[PDB]
């Protein structure tokens, strides 16, 4: 519909991490992870499968104000609780004979989205016979075109804790209500690099200088904070991950 | 000789998905190459076809159209799809140590895209001149040792998807004067991927004086190649592991002297 | 507080600073380093010793009052700019004492592994959130650390809110600053985690940060005070037997301030 | 040397390019763009390295059009290391990187460098060790001593002979070269990964503060360049050097001299 | 009192690194260094300890006959000899059987300043407790104070090769009249990282305009430029040093 002329508040919230949390004192660990699983017989436990984080924002209702909307303007977010990997004493196998503990390090992902409904995704499988768990949704009737793109796999993050951030990004030929930003980085012993400040704020606006405008009287965050690889004393691995804070400043626009 | 920009129906976006050419072994691990073979003397190097990723390209037709006018590539969002995917370390790959998780994709690793108005021009170069090339490649025509380094026979058109391996061609920097190129090598053991996704960011095709790549036949060329890194399984064979790439391009319509 | 016109001088003041470390002090002789570490407790049997948890450092500065009477427009202290940085890293240069040989007949071995570089500038004190690797450890008498934690201290717990009230009692460990309040101050950290991870730190008096905000608003200085506050872990002291200490150095500010108009 | 007004007008401006092979040693027929394998632990007493273990700058002189007075400027420069794909060939030659792996990736000390000079590129020489002893057909500092490890300013030359000039005996002068533009980064390391980018969208200018190029004496353009990509390991254990070749596209124009 | 601007030299020099030279030969080297010495015994031979580089460079007289000084506006300087460590022949330890020579590598710092007067440095030991060699310079009756901040440690840098690089920084404190720049990059495997070229200026004015002012027609140049340790053949290792060239543009202005 037409977009017409701007007609400002402010919205906070603290998205949780969702790694799979094998019981309630691992919360923001995963199960521990299997390896060497043949391709024909991948099965990987519900608990091992950190997932996207989601939630649904309700915004001031604007009955008392065509229509009018909520516009997203811009984003302040960073990743909450870094310091907590310098405690090298609990949990964590010596690096060496009389040594501390081995830093959380190994590949991590860290990703969120501002949007006015759902984050569109697309599916993309390493393995396409791989056998998901209940409580998952993952690509339905995979092929081995779903290694690669196969076009059929469309999904809304519309449900939290439910999509495995192994089988699904964020979809760039969609996603026209939203902006998004992700950085993958892979390796056994790739060092983690986070960074804090107040003073860094992400504009939401397009190259026309419209936001996201946010669908009944809701906007949609979205998060996957995957720290790395914690090793146990007894050699297992576990993913980390970390909440995720947004501040967003948003105005009225009415639309046609 | 390039004139004016013209001003209802003067604007179209394309948008694709190239997938990647990395061997393909076998109908389920399609994404990844044959296992990389080791230490072939120059003398006797034979690499079968599936072992080789190859650059990817598509013909994208655009509308139709008549001092002439074509269409003009102005800007492009690009970014590799399913880069989350290498966050299943459940599956196939070594464990790292016993009672550890799998080994995550690493290594050697490339990512390259063009968009212009006509193939992407090839210059051939070899680590080994003697190398025999399998059937099904188009790879430097009768290489000498000259051709280990800079060669100006070796000039091809990445005219036909899955067939000039990575290994064999770059992009010609003597040519491709109605196109835009962008690579980054990075090699490596133990050399980890580093991939960002956003739909913010915008690369600008125009060159210093304001011109993008004018489509000759209404057509539009989109190239990449996105090796990922090495995937090592339980037996401690590796291979290639690529994903796809994503493209949207904004074209305007230009007036050209003929 | 209402923001009004910035005053022009003897409107303008610098404040100088130079904030110590508080990595644990183990004994008389080793100040600016940890206990040695230890490794492998259970999250269910978790005690770490006061003298193993590096804490922030933080320090008041005095500075002028302002108004001959507070009966209605307020004078207040405005940060401006601030230079920083970390003292002494050339001394990581010395690897023949107590460092374990990187080889037979080697150098000793550099300090390196997880570092974290902090600091901030408010006119109050640093508002922290605190975040638990395990929320069962047990944290000893002379700290301050999450009160009455559950399992979601080990993501994020609201009920953990403090305020940076005093020098070498926040564990680095437990605490980061709140994005969701410091509206008075601003801060800058970096975290690098790792066995290997190398420190890169640079040193000039040709850098300086800008306090403003996006309104051209610094921090204001409630009660005439400004609060510094930092964490510098350089990274691991590996000793000749194998057992790892955290290093940690001073940090510089130079601080311009200006005279700000407030109503009330 | 007093420089006057840029001219102006039809055949005011021209275009040359160059593409500069690599001297890493060449130690056979078959091996050209790398060196003999590297010796180690020789005594700084007697240290004697054969000729073909030794990379030398390339260089090339570039003739233009004559002008007579009018002298052509350098104001631009395109450059990029040509064959970086190369790399991905694992197959061929390298040690294994475990039991049934691919290849070991070339990687290891690596040097960037290129100069646009209006005359010889001017250099300044230092040793790691005064006492080497080097092989003839290589130009090195003359009469050394233990101050040549450090700075010696009777070590000055002119980069005047292609593959003469050593990459570890020579460094381009900074105190001279008023006539030319020189760009380098040296990463040195036992395992570094090679980072290389291409792109046709890259363009340095030549210009100085005062807007004045290289000004070309004797209608002549002086390029150089090493492109040290870093080692080659053998399955033997062995290690030579690999070097890529270099492109140049320098843009100039006519500049009034008196 | 800083007036007008008022015309312009131009000084060069190659300043010599001091890394110990433990023999004739070995100029550009440190003495072998040694390894875990007891904080409570640790007593370093001066050729094993790299110390700042520094000369005073003379300029014309301005006020022979509102009083002139010469103000430093630009420096061009880069590392010199940086290709000679391509040399893998020559005394450094096989990297395996066959294989070529050990590259340096490992701890480094680049450091330069440029003032009117000299270098303003702080001290800051390891450990207080070390026994420092004659014929070098450190901190006076150091306490565990001096392995933090310890503001009695104030020197000039007045004296070439005799500050130890270990125990001596940059004050930021002081040095009003100075601008000074430096990276310290640890770890026993950091790879060298070295830029030349001559197309590179740093600009010395502050934010009110103003270079360094040469306060009797003197210009002081500050270096420590350790590129890391060479390895030989039995495994001993010593620090390698490069000179540094200098290039900088002074020009009049008017004080009072
Ligand atoms: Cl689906
Ligand atoms: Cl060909
Ligand atoms: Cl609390
Ligand atoms: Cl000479
Ligand atoms: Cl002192």
């Amino acid at each position: 519909v037409e977009v017409l002329e701007v007609k400002i508040t402010e919205v906070e919230c603290f998205l949780n991490p969702e790694m799979g949390d094998p019981d309630e004192n691992l919360r923001g660990f995963s199960l521990n992870l299997s390896a060497e699983n043949d391709f024909s017989s991948d099965s990987p436990q519900r608990k091992m499968l950190p997932c996207y984080s989601t939630a649904r924002i309700p915004l001031p209702n604007l009955n008392e104000d065509n229509l009018l909307m909520w516009e997203a303007v811009t984003v302040q977010t960073e990743v909450i609780g870094i310091t907590s990997m310098l405690n090298l004493h609990a949990g964590s196998q010596k690096v060496h004979e009389h040594g501390g503990g081995k830093p959380i390090q190994g590949s991590n992902f860290h990703f969120f989205a501002v949007g006015g409904e759902p984050l569109e995704m697309q599916g993309v499988l390493m393995n396409y016979r791989s056998k998901y768990p209940d409580g998952t949704i993952t690509p339905k009737n995979p092929t081995a075109q779903s290694q690669v793109m196969n076009t059929d796999h469309k999904a809304y993050l519309d449900k939290n804790n439910a999509y495995p951030v192994e089988c699904w990004v964020p979809d760039p030929s969609r996603n026209e209500n939203a902006r998004y930003f992700g950085t993958f980085t892979g390796g056994e012993n790739v060092p983690p690099v986070l960074h804090v400040t107040n003073t860094a704020t992400t504009v939401l606006l397009d190259e026309q200088g419209v936001g996201p405008l946010c669908k009944a009287d809701s906007l949609y965050v979205s998060a996957a904070d995957i720290c790395g690889l914690f090793t146990n004393s007894s050699g297992t691995q576990q993913w980390r991950g970390l909440a995720r804070y947004f501040k967003i400043r948003l105005r009225k626009r009415s639309v046609k």
